[PDB]
């Protein structure tokens, strides 16, 4: 269902 | 900035 796994890209906000 | 790095979680959206 959709694409790839998951919701986003990455792992949180930022680049932190 | 921010946590972790980029935004939300993982690479997509949805489990294809």
């Amino acid at each position: 269902v959709g694409a790839x796994a998951x919701v986003x890209w990455x792992w949180x906000w930022x680049w932190x």
